[PDB]
């Protein structure tokens, strides 16, 4: 509350280590579904049911311009993509199985790297 504060966590290099999180995540195999948004002309229902649309090239553009304030807004937007993947994939295809094999590879970086 006014003038009582828990001690200052050290957010220093935040951005640092989310831009080495998010450039593991662009080189990884599975990425492909992920690098580039989704082309709204050519892939029928995307725009209608995709109420937010969110890839790796979107989050690395906002990442490098200062529109993250902080870590929380960074897993948030790297989530979504997973989320999204899954409203719109089946779990047996090879988007969908590429979208679940990354949100755990980011799930257990983001813990390694922050808790």
């Amino acid at each position: 509350s006014m003038s009582v504060k828990k001690p200052k966590r050290d957010d220093s290099k935040d951005l640092a280590l989310c831009s080495m999180i998010l450039t593991e995540m662009e080189t990884h195999e599975d990425a492909w579904p992920f690098l580039l948004p989704v082309n709204l002309k050519l892939v029928p229902g995307y725009k209608k049911v995709i109420k937010k649309p969110m890839d790796f090239s979107t989050i690395r553009e906002k990442l490098s311009s200062g529109q993250y304030p902080n870590l929380e807004t960074f897993a948030l937007d790297v989530r979504l993509v997973f989320d999204n993947c899954e409203t719109f994939n089946e779990d047996d295809s090879d988007i969908g199985r590429a979208g679940h094999n990354m949100r755990k590879y980011f799930e257990k970086k983001w813990t390694d790297t922050f808790k």
